[PDB]
């Protein structure tokens, strides 16, 4: 849950992008007035847990996270998060 923002943000946030966190707002039911602040509101991906949830999370997570990101096509980070690098031995 938390590591899902602390790690995911380490792919798009770097540079304050207009995609990803923003594209989520489309499925998250947000607004430009807030999308404008989200980019600078204690990190969009970090605040997302409290912003998207509005209390803590769970309701808009676990299964909603993938939908909210897949319905728009934002596996750019999900892919990275679920595929860092191969090495060592065994799974």
């Amino acid at each position: 849950p938390q590591q899902q923002q602390e790690e995911v943000q380490r792919l798009l946030m770097m540079g304050e992008p207009a995609k990803g966190w923003q594209e989520l707002a489309g499925h998250l039911g947000y607004q430009a007035e807030a999308v404008e602040t989200m980019a600078c509101d204690q990190m969009p991906a970090y605040t997302l847990l409290r912003n998207w949830a509005a209390q803590e999370g769970n309701r808009a997570t676990l299964r909603v996270l993938e939908d909210a990101l897949a319905a728009i096509g934002r596996e750019d980070v999900v892919q990275v998060l679920s595929s860092p690098a191969e090495s060592s031995s065994v799974v």
